[PDB]
């Protein structure tokens, strides 16, 4: 059965911090956990490709999608099948926010690509660490871009209000962790 | 104006040879020409990575699509915009034949991915160099290659106004002369 959880937010919003704290927290409860990440959980060498100068946004998304396809097939679905809690530090929503709202690619196309790439796999909960855009720190990742991405993430959360849990990324680390834990307690068990 | 042409077929069907001969013919006529190829015309690192990695068909297609997206935008469209005849040794049909018919991915999905990746750019003519896998120059493993060969033939019979199918086992010069005869009305 398993449980699929993701962390999302701008660069520097505390995703990795919270994903790792959550993994350790759940491991301490005796739960089998698999901690993974994008980009690179599927095809580690995609990280080299993604640094290529002057990439079209289309090519950028297609690279993230290639990694995502491998990631879902070889890592996430097998983890879930073994009954693990699988936590991914970034997932599809990162592409929707960055390549969609940030770069301007059409969301329906992103979703059509993803439908095969992800085999339709959706997280049960997505913890969005909402960070002011000026605090964030690929090419052209400036303030205008980060404002679009930040608001994009908030739009995705309003559209799927049961899946997304929106948290103020500027709260103390331990307060955010307790909030994440509270949202999880009824799901585990 | 610009004119976009592609060559397709199995590895060892004579694509590079005929692409070279076609560009030479065009050069002899004083017609500006650009020769290119996939994979690697957009992102060389995709070609070299996939030399030594086995991926799911979906991931493979998506990497080839990233390459193609760069190839179209950075190489092909600018060549066409300059009025060149651009000849690509492999294009979208390669992914449809290999990842679609060969490895089983659904063609409508492949085509929806490609719609943005290629900006809808389609060749005016595609020369398919057809031969059985056992005739490609340079039991159970041959099944994949027969799916690809048959897939190419399926693509060709669906778009007879775009594909020209040639017997790849003919002598080189004769194939080249056939390509020239098909191309002459379009210059
Ligand atoms: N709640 C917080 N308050 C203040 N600083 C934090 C908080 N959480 C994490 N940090 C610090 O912010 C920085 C970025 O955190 P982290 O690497 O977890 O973010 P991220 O979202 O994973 O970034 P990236 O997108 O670059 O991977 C680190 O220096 C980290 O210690
Ligand atoms: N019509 C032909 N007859 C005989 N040999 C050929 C012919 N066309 C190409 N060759 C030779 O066959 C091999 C494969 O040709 P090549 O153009 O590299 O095919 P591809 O690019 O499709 O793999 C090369 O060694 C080439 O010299
Ligand atoms: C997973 C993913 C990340 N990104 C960006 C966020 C970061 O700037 C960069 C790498 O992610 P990371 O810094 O969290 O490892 O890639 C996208 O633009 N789209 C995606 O789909
Ligand atoms: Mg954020
Ligand atoms: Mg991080
Ligand atoms: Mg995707
Ligand atoms: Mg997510
Ligand atoms: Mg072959
Ligand atoms: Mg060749
Ligand atoms: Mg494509």
């Amino acid at each position: 059965p398993g449980l699929f959880l993701t962390l999302e937010g701008l660069d520097g919003s505390g995703k990795t911090t919270q994903a790792r704290r959550l993994a350790a927290f759940l491991e301490a409860q005796g739960r089998p956990v698999l901690l993974t990440r994008e980009p690179g959980g599927g095809l580690p060498e995609v990280r080299s490709l993604l640094l290529t100068q002057e990439l079209s946004p289309e090519a950028e998304y297609l690279l993230f999608s290639a990694d995502r396809a491998e990631h879902v097939r070889k890592v996430i679905l097998p983890g879930l099948a073994a009954g693990k809690v699988v936590i991914s530090d970034r997932y599809l929503d990162s592409s929707l926010a960055y390549q969609g709202y940030g770069r301007g690619l059409p969301l329906p196309w992103l979703r059509e690509v993803a439908r095969e790439a992800t085999r339709g796999l959706k997280p049960r909960l997505t913890f969005l660490l909402d960070l002011p855009p000026e605090a964030a720190l690929l090419e052209g990742l400036g303030l205008e871009f980060f404002r679009r991405v930040r608001e994009g993430y908030l739009a995705l959360a309003r559209a799927e209000p049961g899946r997304f849990v929106v948290l103020d990324a500027t709260l103390p680390e331990e307060e955010i962790a307790r909030a994440i834990q509270a949202h999880l307690r009824p799901l585990l068990p």
